[PDB]
């Protein structure tokens, strides 16, 4: 019932006393630690948008109930990473480079409690999710990525999982959206050195979404070249079959 409410009121988009109200509407619907009514909220926003305009200045101060509660990193339950990625996808302008920072910071917080919780045995969830924030946010820079690659080897080593690790999937698509700088981060030589690493770059290297990563290898063949060969010599053997598997990928 208070889905196809707010369906009805979200197509009151043409009355312009009305989107006050109904902007406030679709912000708690939004908002709703229920699961249904959430999406529910993020749908009829996008379909409201279609026909009507809304300020920065509402959404601000219609999201500042939920900001001001993120300081803390206790405070990322599952459901207020999506309601943080539904803002983000309905309103990419909202979130900056410090959100981004932030969002950092609790992602790392959150990586060590699941890292704890493993060493003790929907935190593996809320990692998850906020790794996906980062893809979404058009404001996250380039730099980013090596404090995120060294966050995820971190918490995969202390974990032991390469196959089952759920942070593969979005971090993929936040790093196709920097290809140039992950992959001279990773085909760096001590980088290439270090089987960890490799074995990370390859396997992002083998994936369905890394196109962009791939052809950002192949639009410069002479790197290889360098790989190519002419105790350092048991270095250039092993930089040079890394480079016959990049190029084999």
């Amino acid at each position: 019932l208070r889905i196809a409410a707010l369906n009805a009121l979200a197509a009151c988009n043409y009355l312009p006393q009305s989107r006050e109200k109904i902007i406030a509407a679709l912000f708690k619907a939004l908002n709703s630690t229920n699961s249904e009514l959430q999406e529910a909220g993020e749908a009829c926003m996008r379909k409201f948008l279609e026909g009507a305009t809304i300020e920065v200045d509402q959404i601000h101060t219609h999201m500042r109930p939920l900001l001001m509660m993120l300081g803390d990193y206790r405070s990322l339950t599952l459901n207020v990473v999506n309601r943080l990625t539904s803002v983000t996808r309905l309103f990419p302008n909202s979130f900056n480079d410090k959100f981004c920072d932030q969002m950092m910071q609790h992602l790392r917080k959150w990586m060590e409690v699941v890292v704890i919780t493993h060493k003790g045995g929907n935190e593996m969830k809320i990692c998850s999710a906020i790794i996906n924030l980062f893809h979404l946010i058009p404001a996250a820079p380039q730099t980013l990525v090596k404090p995120l690659l060294e966050v995820v080897m971190k918490t995969e080593r202390a974990m032991l999982i390469e196959a089952g690790s759920p942070f593969r999937e979005p971090l993929i698509k936040f790093l196709t959206r920097h290809p140039s700088q992950t992959v001279e981060l990773f085909m760096m030589e001590a980088t290439l050195n270090d089987p960890q690493w490799s074995r990370m770059f390859m396997s992002f290297l083998k994936h369905k979404d890394a196109r962009p990563l791939r052809d950002v290898l192949a639009a410069n063949p002479n790197r290889f070249i360098t790989l190519l060969l002419p105790s350092t010599s048991t270095m250039r053997l092993d930089l040079q079959f890394q480079a016959i598997k990049i190029i084999s990928i």
